[PDB]
């Protein structure tokens, strides 16, 4: 059993893509929020 020294911390609830910061994920949610 093995695991990496680093990883992605934040996740999209629309398309399951992941990010290093809350900011990087939060501005990605705008690509889904455009479908108003
Ligand atoms: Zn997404």
């Amino acid at each position: 059993g093995s695991s990496g020294s680093s990883g992605l911390l934040y996740d999209c609830h629309i398309c399951e893509r992941k990010f290093k910061n809350e900011l990087d994920r939060d501005r990605h949610m705008l690509v889904h929020g455009d479908k108003w």
